[PDB]
RNA sequence: CGAGGGGAGCCCUAGCACAGGUGCUGCAUGGCCGUCGUCAGCUCGUGCCGUGAGGUGUUGGGUUAAGUCCCGCAACGAGCGCAA
């Protein structure tokens, strides 16, 4: 259940050009292909959902980045039956060091978004 | 008993405190004026890069009389300026 679709065809994403940190993952060539690992995957995989899990039962407001082409779609719904804040088109530059700034910006929307009903 | 000690202030016969330069010095100062310029630029808070002056905001594309304001972009935004 938790191997099948990620062991089905999960291959082939921007080959020739890799940075070569990843080059322990990579077990075979065989024309011009460079395979993504599925052992490793469910190995890792399983780590980050007993991180996330153990570090976000208590209540951590867990962000998620999905702004490069088409995870925008797919952020834009899972993040609002989710619960947890997201991001839709591009990262705000400094948006967690400039969060003074970002989160005054915050503060004068919680007041011009109440200007409708009046 | 005022035209007697004189009396509120003033006057002086002539004094005396201090005043007095359209002469330099804006190469000691405050207010100023002209100037580039009615072009569209000049700064600040936070954060980043860089040992540093500093850059990033104020870069690239589009167009307007315009830093007028959009897309990406480590930038997010404010103040004086084109306006009202
Ligand atoms: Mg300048
Ligand atoms: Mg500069
Ligand atoms: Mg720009
Ligand atoms: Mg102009
Ligand atoms: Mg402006």
């Amino acid at each position: 259940v938790k191997e099948l679709l990620e062991a089905g065809v999960h291959f082939g994403h921007e080959r020739k050009r890799w940075n070569p940190k990843f080059a322990r993952y990579i077990y075979a060539e065989r024309n011009g292909i460079h395979i993504i690992d599925l052992q490793k995957t469910m190995e890792e995989l399983e780590r980050t959902f007993r991180f996330i899990e153990d570090l976000a039962m208590r209540g951590g407001t867990i962000l998620f980045v999905g702004t490069k082409k088409q995870a925008q779609d797919i952020v834009r719904m899972e993040a609002e039956r989710a619960g947890m804040p997201y991001v839709n088109q591009r990262w705000l530059g400094g948006m967690l060091t400039n969060f003074k700034t970002i989160s005054q910006r915050v503060h004068r929307l919680e007041e011009l978004e109440a200007l409708f009903a009046s």
